[PDB]
């Protein structure tokens, strides 16, 4: 286990046993990442980016809800079949500052995530919960920051915090804090 891995399951308390999916209030919404690499630097940082259009829609959703409930963010690499873990949003979006870290190097902004489960948890376990608000195609064609109903959200989560997983993105740690180090390094030869 990498030490900075160590660490962070540490001060941490990834995949919690008590988590409620029985949500009475908040809102759900999911996250479509380009790259693992994003995935390693949230958990790391314990910030998430979206393109312009979605860090502006999970802004508005967090705004409203005001405190009264939790936005849960259900995490998905682009092609991967599955989703790999579930974090709280816990800040209003920041449009200005740049976050550095992102596999899409462009993107401006950030918000505050905690990460709650960090598991790979496959489709097929989800393809069957249709969502009514995205002409009720499955959850697991969504596209990113596309909400989950309540209702439907709380099967959903009920499935991701009892999935016995048996993979998550910590298995790699390793190679993708030899990544960073390497991008970071590019960056050092330019300058």
């Amino acid at each position: 286990v990498h030490p900075v891995l160590e660490k962070l399951k540490a001060i941490n308390n990834y995949n919690p046993k008590d988590f409620d999916w029985n949500l009475k209030n908040g809102r759900v919404f999911i996250i479509k990442s380009y790259c693992e690499d994003d995935i390693h630097r949230s958990i790391k940082y314990s910030i998430w980016c979206s393109t312009e259009h979605g860090n502006k829609r999970l802004d508005a959703a967090y705004r409203s809800l005001n405190g009264k409930g939790p936005l849960y963010l259900l995490f998905s690499v682009n092609g991967s079949g599955h989703f790999c873990g579930v974090a709280e949003m816990k800040s209003v979006v920041d449009y200005n500052a740049y976050a550095g870290v992102w596999c899409q190097d462009k993107w401006k902004g950030k918000f505050e995530v905690k990460w709650i489960f960090v598991k790979d948890v496959p489709n097929n376990q989800l393809r069957h919960i249709r969502l009514e608000n995205n002409d009720n195609k499955p959850v697991t064609n969504s596209r990113d920051t596309q909400e989950v109903p309540l209702e439907k959200a709380k099967q959903v989560l009920k499935i991701i915090a009892t999935f016995k997983h048996t993979t998550s993105i910590f298995d790699d740690f390793a190679h993708y804090e030899k990544r960073q180090e390497e991008e970071e390094a590019m960056r050092r030869e330019r300058n």
